[PDB]
């Protein structure tokens, strides 16, 4: 097994993958890394376990039906692991914790979120399509952009975002485009 943490990058108390060689920190995976359990398989290897009992969850589906689905085991995992690799982005910290919001020239968003907000609420099963997970997520993002207009700060809502976006294309199987 590797010596530090796939989210974080950090060495501490890490808990083993039984099925890969990735290790984590307890609350650096997703779900939480659980109690018992032996062998245990992270979430990267269930993930694929997925994809490999069902190959053709891999041919391209459409943004609008993905958003729709109901969250059901799978798409909560989905959303999870999707979760996680945001985490694994170091400039994620940004956007882990609530923020505040008092700018000159600038008003805070109506609706704050943040990546700590996201994961309790599906630790929680408060969403019921994958639609309520990618409204969240996207709306940190837009929040960011709008509130620190032409500072150059609002670069790292893009970066962060552009993590996400990637992410949900391979993780849901998007039918690429031009
Ligand atoms: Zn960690
Ligand atoms: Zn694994
Ligand atoms: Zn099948």
């Amino acid at each position: 097994n590797s010596n530090i943490c796939e989210v974080c990058n950090k060495w501490g108390r890490l808990f083993c993958c039984d099925t890969c060689p990735r290790s984590f920190h307890e609350h650096c995976h997703i779900p939480s890394v659980e109690a018992n359990k032996n062998p245990w398989s992270c979430i990267f290897c269930r993930i694929k376990t997925i994809q490999e009992r069902c190959p053709e969850s891999q041919s391209g589906h459409q943004e609008s039906e993905v958003l729709m689905r109901q969250m059901l085991p799978e798409e909560q995992l989905k959303c999870e692991f999707l979760l996680l690799k945001v985490y694994c982005d170091s400039k994620s910290c940004f956007f882990a914790s609530e923020p505040y919001y008092n700018r000159e020239g600038s008003q805070g968003p109506q609706k704050p979120m943040w990546l700590n907000k996201v994961k309790t609420s599906l630790n929680e099963q408060m969403y019921t399509r994958v639609e309520g997970f990618v409204q969240d997520m996207r709306l940190i993002f837009h929040n960011h952009k709008e509130f620190y207009r032409e500072d150059k700060f609002t670069r790292l809502g893009i970066q962060v975002q552009d993590i996400f976006e990637k992410n949900f294309r391979n993780i849901f199987a998007i039918q690429e485009t031009s």
